[PDB]
């Protein structure tokens, strides 16, 4: 994957007209860390990323819409990716054609190591499950399509529930059809991803990292629905199925959301991103672009070496921090504009 060109208008605090990163590994330097963080985030979204931000935190103050453009070369060919972010939503174009966002996940895209990442490790149940669904959807168009179909069957089913004792029967079978498949795909995915997470985290930290997906309907959605029938009737809501399952991250066998320090969480989050990156490379046959924010933060030598060692072996990667690694080509960001000397 080679990002050839990034252009933007009215995205966060950026002013650049164009940014042309070099091939290989490069670093963004400058006093304004927020500018760098926005640049990396703009690139990530240009390439098909998603992040949790109100429009006033994606679009420049006093402006209506933002635009993002990326020109990439991939194993699949050359592509022009564009996004308009405004009151109407996110409009995505690929080579001049309006496409669903998920279409861009047909290409390798990017992985961003962001300051936002630790909050999932530390945050509520629903956020870890949301992370899981976004992750797997990158890999599997069937999974993305099952999420949509399940969410319809669920919506329709809870409506029949809220409206008394209804004819739930056909809804049970639909929820199970989509749900059982989602459960299966999650198990398959996590069998591949968990060992990668453990390996990657071992290079960054002393504590063993793990994960567990706790299922409400592990013997099948139909059978769990039966067993929850009185109780779901009592609450007005489906209580079992993959929308209720919990992804737990572990350090030394113990839940990270309870027993990780913020620093430990930040390193676990880093490992999760690098494991996602590795697995995407296997899936696509070509690595995503890797974008690393906070390169310079309170890093230790071995942690740095391990990430630098990973990033410097890719076709292209961009780091942003207070200082660049020595010998890494550097581009300055000053007043929203990049200069690559």
């Amino acid at each position: 994957m080679r990002l050839l060109l990034f252009r933007q208008r009215n995205f966060r605090n950026l002013a650049l007209e164009a940014y042309r990163p070099p091939p290989g590994l490069s670093a963004l330097v400058g006093a304004n860390a927020q500018g760098k963080t926005s640049l990396l985030l703009g690139i990530h979204l240009a390439l098909g990323g998603e992040v949790p931000l109100g429009l006033a935190d994606l679009v420049r103050f006093g402006e209506e819409e933002a635009w993002l453009h990326a020109e990439v070369e991939t194993e699949l060919g050359a592509y022009r990716l564009e996004h308009r972010l405004g009151p109407g939503g996110r409009e995505v174009l690929l080579n001049g054609k309006r496409v669903s966002l998920r279409t861009l996940w047909e290409l390798p895209g990017s992985v961003l190591v962001s300051p936002l990442d630790l909050e999932a490790v530390l945050g509520p149940k629903e956020e870890r499950r949301a992370y899981l669904d976004r992750l797997i959807a990158r890999f599997s168009r069937r999974y993305a399509a099952l999420l949509s179909a399940y969410e319809k069957a669920l919506r329709q089913r809870n409506a029949l529930l809220k409206a008394g004792g209804e004819g739930l029967s056909a809804w049970d079978r639909e929820l199970a059809r989509y749900g059982d498949e989602i459960v299966a795909l999650r198990r398959r995915f996590l069998r591949r991803f968990a060992p990668i997470l453990r390996e990657v985290h071992a290079a960054l930290a002393a504590k063993e990292a793990g994960l567990r997906l706790e299922e409400t309907a592990g013997e099948g959605v139909l059978r769990a629905l039966e067993a929850s029938r009185a109780e779901e009737r009592e609450r007005g809501q489906t209580l079992v199925g993959p929308h209720r399952d919990d992804l737990v991250f572990l350090l030394e066998g113990r839940p990270a959301h309870r027993f990780a320090s913020r620093g430990e969480a930040k390193t676990l989050a880093l490992a999760l991103r690098l494991a996602e990156h590795r697995l995407l490379g296997e899936h696509h046959g070509e690595p995503p672009l890797l974008l690393v924010d906070e390169w310079g933060e309170e890093l230790d030598e071995a942690r740095r070496r391990a990430v630098l060692a990973y990033a410097q072996a890719l076709p292209q990667a961009i780091l942003a921090g207070l200082e660049a690694p020595p010998g890494v080509p550097v581009c300055s960001v000053v007043r929203g504009v990049v200069l690559c000397p």
